[PDB]
Formats: structure tokens, C-alpha cells, sequence
């Protein structure tokens, strides 16, 4: 199953393989708690790993096509906010390379 296959890749984040890299970027960006009213101005549709995973958690994700669409969309927006020459930037890009490689292997 495509759904079960995707779960395996996501499991890596909590499998002690990419948890440290996705540790500071696991929870969403609470505008009220963090106090970032400017986030809405910079990003019209702010998304996070927790937001995307939450959909899959509630069995909302019927296929990997919808999941990948959100990941690529968020990644593009995240790159805009993520200031170059930063550890967080490298971590995000690294997560994409590992995911793409694994996803490409399971699909191709």
C-alpha cells in the first residue's frame, strides 16, 4: 500500500534516524503563543510537519499525491522564511534529499 509505504519514511523521524534534525522543526508555529503576527504577512499559507502529519494521523490523506503536494508547497514557502547560511536551512534541505531519495526508490 502507498499509505503504509509513506508511513515508513515518516517513521524515520521518530526512529532515532532523523529525530534530532526534525526536533526543533516538529511542532507548528503558534502565532499567539510565539507572537509572530508578521508570519501571516510573509506567508499567506503557513504549514508545518505537525500540520501535515496531523492530516495523515486522522486518515485524511487518501494518497501520497496529496501529501507530496503539501510538502513541496511548504518547502518552497519555508525556504523564503529560512534565512540562508543557517543550520535550520541545511536541516530542511537535508530532509528533502533523504525523502526524495527514499521516495524515488520506493516509487522507481
Amino acid at each position: 500500500e502507498q499509505l503504509k509505504c509513506c508511513s515508513g519514511i515518516l517513521k524515520e523521524m521518530f526512529a532515532k534516524k532523523h529525530a534530532a534534525y526534525a526536533w526543533p522543526f516538529y511542532k507548528p508555529v503558534d502565532v499567539e503563543a510565539l507572537g509572530l503576527h508578521d508570519y501571516c504577512d510573509i506567508i499567506k499559507h503557513p504549514m508545518d510537519m505537525s500540520t501535515i502529519k496531523s492530516k495523515l494521523e486522522a486518515r485524511e490523506y487518501r494518497d501520497a499525491q496529496e501529501f507530496g503536494a503539501d510538502v513541496r508547497l511548504m518547502f518552497s514557502n519555508c525556504y523564503k522564511y529560512n534565512p540562508p547560511d543557517h543550520e535550520v536551512v541545511a536541516m530542511a534541505r537535508k530532509l528533502q534529499d533523504v525523502f526524495e531519495m527514499r521516495f524515488a526508490k520506493m516509487l522507481q
